[PDB]
Order: structure tokens, then sequence, then C-alpha cells
């Protein structure tokens, strides 16, 4: 497979979905230890948080916020805290085009800090953010 599509922190990154007949821009920025208190989430370890903005290219797009993660670079995982609490998450709302939508999203960090974000589908990693 030609995925993921690697760039750096700061970058949108352009993802085609012909099979959804939709074009997207994720950008992910400010990957950081946080201070939000998320919860009544079972917090194990520190909450860090990501600043993602998706952008509507071709299509009407609904963020597939659950596919997020952030890593360490040999390779440890934190899931997203999809939606959930969270202060000033990114909407789960469907965008169309031509319209983007903005906010936080967080990690439980149980291990060494991360570096990278990435973005996977279940199947494999579609696009990654790295320093």
């Amino acid at each position: 497979s030609a995925y993921p599509i690697t760039g750096k922190l700061g970058s949108e990154l352009t993802m085609t979905d012909t099979v959804g007949q939709v074009v997207l821009g994720w950008k992910v920025s400010d990957l950081k230890s946080s201070t939000a208190v998320i919860p009544g989430y079972p917090v194990a370890g520190q909450v860090w948080e990501a600043t993602a903005t998706v952008n509507a290219i071709r299509g009407s797009v609904t963020p597939a916020v659950s596919q997020f993660n952030a890593r360490t670079a040999d390779g440890i995982n934190y899931r997203v805290l999809w939606q959930a609490a969270g202060p000033d998450t990114i909407s789960g709302a469907t965008i169309p085009q031509g319209e983007q939508s903005t906010g936080k999203i967080y990690f439980d960090v149980t291990g060494p800090s991360p570096t990278i974000v990435a973005m996977n589908n279940g199947m494999e990693d579609l696009l990654i953010w790295e320093p």
C-alpha cells in the first residue's frame, strides 16, 4: 500500500478517497502535555492534547476523529480519547465542501511522551505527522 502519507506536525496533509468520493485535508499541530481535565474519564497517566483541523476539499466530510493516535518514534501508541468530554474538543459534525472544523483531541499518556500523531482506520496507517 502507498499509505501512509507522512509529513510534519504543523502541516496539512491531503488524502484522496475515491471510494467515498471525498478529498480531505487534515492539519495536526501543538501536540503537548495538557492541563485539561477530561473527564469523568478514568485517566491512568498524563493527559496530552493536539490541535486538529479537517478541511472538506471535495465533498461533505464527517471527520473520523476516533482514527487518531499519539505515538513515540519506536511505536508505542496512545489512542485518542474520542470524543468525548474534553475541553474545546473538535466537533464530530459533518461539514460541507469548502469549510473546515477545528478543535482539540486528547490522549492518556501512560508511557514515554509522544512526538507523533497518526490516523489509522483499523486496516492501516493513513496519515502521520512527525517532528
